[PDB]
């Protein structure tokens, strides 16, 4: 992993004694500081007021203090148990944000107890392996700590305690972009979550998700704008003039499907107002219901109509 | 009432003593004979059969037997109670001719019972007043009968015991013919049924009443056959043109409203084949196809449409 020790503290004290049975998952409980304001405040501090390994935050990880040293990170005996405390910043502002982070923390974490050669557990009974602040302040002999991170940090973007412990325990792998089984395709933003119920703009493409997530192709969808939508079987968005089930529509620029006169080339199109599909050999009345136009059998506006009218007198246009 | 008394028996016995404190509610238990057949019968067989003194049927009351002597027309000990016996025949074929007879024997038991003294009471636990044979046949004393007439063959007819002994306490009155309260008209039959949701012809013209019996009037009703009715505020239903909602409608001679072409004196009107009301300013396609007939704005067909063709081009047509 790449590791940033520029602000790697050389004159810290040993706490207790090797071998360290344990890594410590912090989290800063400060809403602001970023990972830079965080080392830069913890090379000039006072060690006495707590000192910590590494922490990770704004897309990297900043070694802060030796490991496989002990630390005065959580307020109780365990300090002597610590090989590394690793503290994550609080101060994201997405969930996307967070996200970037909390791979790198759960991957560091795993790293550092590979490393230490403990096992790579959350908060079980054994002393040794990965134990939470919140753990050892419950757990630590001479305990002086009242702090109880990072659980509720982590629960304010929606990880679990239990999905911690699981990640902890068995990694943690995010497939991003397209994804695709037997049922159809879904699309997985950076931060895990996906588009359902809704249209998302993807790579320049407009698609519309259902609300499990599944994309909609070659499938029409009534919007919540009050428009019909169409999208072929890549799942694109309709514009323009399509042929669907062996009818003509149009959809404006947008997507929305028209309805009306819409123009085409040299001539007028006509679109049912009530279900979109092109209209043929009819009758449309004018706008001011003054008169009527004729769309021709093929759907073009008759601009020169003829009419023949027999003795019924039924009318022939041409 | 009404006493045919040309088959009554002047040589029957005389059975205990008076006073007589017992009518007594028979059925002939004969599927099949007339008044005048019972009437006949009685007149010739051997009394020590049973006899009794009226029988009603087909639309008169027979006495066939003297009031106030006694009968043997229970089988047991209250033979000696008997001041009147009355049979009702059971060879209705329609409940309207059972309701007719029913009537005359409610006011016939009725009456006897106010003749002889005695009150006007159902199977009560008292000696005296009207007794059904069953009745008797379940509290006589030496009792040698099992008859049960006449709760069955009132029952058929859906006269339930509850109904009857309200009708011999209370008497019987049918209101029939056409009746009204606050909430509408309904029919009722001479055998006290009246019409529910169905058309019933009444006097010369169709009407049409609801679920509850309740006339239909100023109302549209879609019926079985799958046509449209209309009923004004008379509730007689429409037939040739209507102008309902300021809309005008075709019935044809069967009260089913038209849809399409109709032929008025000199002209033709299109009545939209959807809801039916008359179209105008229209255009509307010739059966075969071939072209189209032109409504003008009062809905009469345009014999000679005149077009003339605006650039755009525009039709307006005269
Ligand atoms: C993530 N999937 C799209 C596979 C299913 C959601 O319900
Ligand atoms: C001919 N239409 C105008 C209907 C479709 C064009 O592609
Ligand atoms: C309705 N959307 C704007 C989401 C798509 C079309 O532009
Ligand atoms: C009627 N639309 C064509 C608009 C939607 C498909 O069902
Ligand atoms: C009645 N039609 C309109 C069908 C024919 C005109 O004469
Ligand atoms: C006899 N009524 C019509 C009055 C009511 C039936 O439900
Ligand atoms: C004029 N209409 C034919 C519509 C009605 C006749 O009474
Ligand atoms: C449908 N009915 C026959 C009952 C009435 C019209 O004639
Ligand atoms: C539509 N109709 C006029 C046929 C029935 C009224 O609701
Ligand atoms: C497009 N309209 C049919 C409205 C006008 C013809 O030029
Ligand atoms: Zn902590
Ligand atoms: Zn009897």
């Amino acid at each position: 992993m790449e590791i940033n020790v520029s602000k790697l503290r050389t004159d810290l004290p040993q706490v207790g004694v090797q071998p360290y049975r344990q890594v410590h998952a912090h989290s800063t409980g400060n809403p602001h500081s970023t990972v830079q304001n965080e080392a830069d405040y913890h090379w000039r501090k006072d060690p006495e007021l707590g000192f910590f390994s590494h922490i990770v935050g704004n897309g990297c990880i900043m070694q802060v203090g030796p490991v496989d040293n002990g630390a005065w990170d959580v307020g109780g005996g365990w300090n002597a148990e610590t090989y590394a405390a690793v503290e994550l910043i609080e101060s994201h502002s997405t969930k996307e944000e967070f996200m970037t982070d909390y791979r790198l923390y759960i991957e560091l974490l795993r790293n550092l107890a590979d490393e230490a050669g403990l096992p790579k557990t959350l908060d079980t009974g054994s002393l040794a392996g990965i134990k939470t602040h919140e753990y050892c302040t419950n757990n630590q002999p001479n305990n002086h700590s009242d702090h109880v991170d990072p659980y509720p940090y982590l629960a304010k973007w929606g990880i679990s305690r239990e999905q911690f412990k699981h990640d902890i325990e068995n990694g943690l792998t995010i497939e991003t972009g397209w994804q695709k089984n037997d049922t159809g395709y879904w699309y997985v933003h950076s931060d895990g979550s996906y588009p359902k119920d809704k249209f998302e703009k993807i790579n320049g493409t407009w698609y519309y998700f259902d609300s499990s997530g599944y994309m909609l192709a070659d499938r029409w969808r009534k919007h919540t704008d009050g428009n019909w939508y169409w999208f072929d079987n890549s799942g694109e968005m309709a514009t323009g003039w399509k042929k669907i089930a062996d009818k003509w529509y149009y959809f404006n620029e947008e997507g929305a499907m028209k309805t009306g006169w819409v123009k085409y080339k040299d001539t007028w199109y006509y679109l049912d107002a009530k279900e979109g599909a092109m209209v043929s050999n009819a009758f449309i009345q004018s706008a001011d219901g003054t008169g009527w136009y004729y769309l021709k059998p093929d759907g073009t506006l008759a601009d020169k109509p003829e009419f023949t009218v027999e003795p019924d007198g039924l009318i022939t246009v041409k």
